[PDB]
């Protein structure tokens, strides 16, 4: 396999389905990436993550490099070797988390003082092993006035091209690892476009819309991509961070996302919220005390196949460990049966129906 | 496979191995029986829980009763189908978790009003449907004066007969389960004599030495086996409940022991406690932090074929469930592999070089 390669294989409308290769796998796209925040998915061990159907997962700069440490987990390997995944490792680059600041980079106390800039995050991507790292970004909360996210955007795209400097200086990193530019802008169309076109104009290997989920509705988020997405090279992966719910990621596929990321449904799982076709249930809820259907009546996973909502029920009542190990695995595969079928319906221009049906049903 | 058939296929000094049959599979013995609390074997799938080599796992029929309850289970298929285990599963009486009050029985507040007496501990075994019913006894604690003993030892094999007859007057328990007595009478000798008699008069499928453990040291224990043991019936299993560590375990098969259970290897797992050939280890120990070697050098687990003391280490610092998944992984099948040594040394007729070899490294 090469460095990075992505092919599409089949359009309908914005949607796309197709292949991101890499050195450590294969990534069939759209994709969802479960997140694993301190080098773990949480309750899962590798093997299972892979066995869902993930191709890729996340793990968090920002807290990695407080906790082991970055040169730490360099020293004993890598992620990859640390952790015990082989296959690809999309890292981000610490700019949510972040959000005293200078133009230079940010310094801050670990929840000892650190430091994050365009080149240290950079450099922690590189000392973790990453095989997709993120340029490090400002990210605005929302709402912000026209002239703040001017701001922000602005000094994201010198820090855009500061990424991609650090990056390209690295050989190791840039011959074996892919870069990728963050779009920012908040809700505005003009600043959305004078980011895509320095983004575009440094040139990177994929395309991240930033700055969204962080408190606009879904309406808004989705009028954003309507026209924040066109603005990106057609012919690059487009991933939309920090999204989200099963129908965020199914009409931000519609508007063109190839990519998601979200910890939703490990962390909600934990909470007792488990996904099925036919919207999200709370298992704690006594009406699944003596319930002895899976959680979800065509999931699958090997959840569904074994145990019982009530069982579930009652070792999440419990606080049970097993609770949130199988709550985690049945969200993860259904996340991932979700991209399987929107693949699918992509490859087979049966999409839009697929996400009506979709619809109707989760929303019943 | 009978309902209840204990073979010993080989000897040395009062050191037995054979098996147990019974309608849901065989137990090699000397056995370790990982306890699952409440319907679950903290952090580990049943089908870990197997691939580590237990036969056999213990429910707690107090715990059990106060949540989820024995009637919800009963309703629910039983507690192999709630949990998926469809190997033997045994049950303890209550007896130990107790320690109002008569010689009906006890009433007790949840930690709701609840109540247990020979019956009604018979009879939550039952609606559990456990392979190895426990007789209800009452459990002194250590010190205990002879007066107390004594009563505390008669009243205990009062009850043994009572929970003797409910289990026979109960067809399908009596058709397909085992019912073991419990010998009580703190370290005295003669009390001991008394209740290895009653029970041996009664009749049961196995004799557990209880009320050990409960205070008195290692070498105590060791002297009240010395003598306790041989007043068992030969012939059946002899079960020594709450015990214990690796010594312990080895100590107690030198002296006619044949089945364990204890939660020192899950719970102190959990609290990063790592079993080795070379003795314990706390994980969490700063020395640990760069360590790649697996936690144990001969381990042929999973969690020991796959990652690293300096992972661990992380995870449990962290707080991460998956730290708890491996360590108990690790914990139990260490312990499964003690039970593998022990038996293929009595086997073999080498089991006191085993046990000598044993002790010299784990307490360098
Ligand atoms: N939802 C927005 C978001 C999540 N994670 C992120 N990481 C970075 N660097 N920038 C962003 O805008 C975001
Ligand atoms: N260590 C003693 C012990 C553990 N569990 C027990 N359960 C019962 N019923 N009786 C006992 O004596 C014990
Ligand atoms: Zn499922
Ligand atoms: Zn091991």
């Amino acid at each position: 396999r090469p460095r990075f390669s992505f092919s599409i294989a089949a359009r309908e409308g914005k949607a796309r389905t197709g292949t991101i290769e890499m050195k450590r796998g294969v990534i069939r796209t759209p994709a969802f990436m479960p997140v694993g925040t301190a080098a773990t998915v949480k309750a899962l061990k590798p093997e299972t993550v892979r066995a869902t159907g993930a191709d890729i997962i996340l793990g968090n700069t920002y807290h990695l490099m407080l906790r082991p440490g970055a040169e730490r987990i360099a020293k004993l390997g890598g992620l990859h070797s640390f952790m015990g995944w082989d296959r690809p490792i999309l890292t981000d680059s610490g700019g949510f988390q972040v959000m005293k600041q200078s133009e230079e980079g940010v310094t801050f106390k670990s929840h000892s003082r650190h430091m994050l800039s365009p080149e240290r995050s950079i450099e922690i991507q590189h000392l973790l092993g990453s095989d997709i790292v993120m340029a490090f970004d400002e990210v605005t909360p929302y709402p912000a006035t026209p002239s703040r996210a001017a701001s922000s955007m602005e000094r994201s795209m010198r820090w855009a091209k500061r990424s991609r400097d650090a990056f390209d200086s690295r050989k190791e990193q840039a011959e074996n690892a892919a870069l990728f530019g963050i779009q920012q802008g908040s809700v505005f169309e003009n600043l959305r476009q004078q980011s895509a076109d320095a983004l575009a104009e440094i040139g990177f290997d994929g395309y991240a819309v930033g700055g969204l989920a962080v408190g606009e509705g879904q309406d808004e988020m989705f009028r954003v991509l309507d026209f924040s997405v066109p603005m990106l090279p057609d012919d690059k992966p487009h991933y939309l961070m920090g999204v989200g719910k099963p129908d965020d990621i199914v009409g931000a596929v519609e508007r063109g996302i190839d990519m998601f990321d979200c910890v939703l449904p490990t962390r909600s799982g934990r909470n007792g919220q488990a996904f099925t076709w036919d919207g999200p249930i709370n298992i704690r809820n006594a009406r699944f005390s003596e319930d002895l259907k899976p959680l979800d009546s065509e999931c699958h996973c090997a959840v569904c196949q074994k145990w019982s909502r009530a069982y579930i029920h009652h070792l999440i009542r419990a606080g049970e460990i097993l609770g949130a190990m199988l709550m985690t695995e049945h969200n993860i595969a259904f996340y991932q049966q979700l991209m399987q079928k929107i693949r699918d319906s992509i490859s087979e221009g049966r999409f839009s129906q697929f996400a009506q049906d979709f619809r109707a049903r989760y929303f019943a």
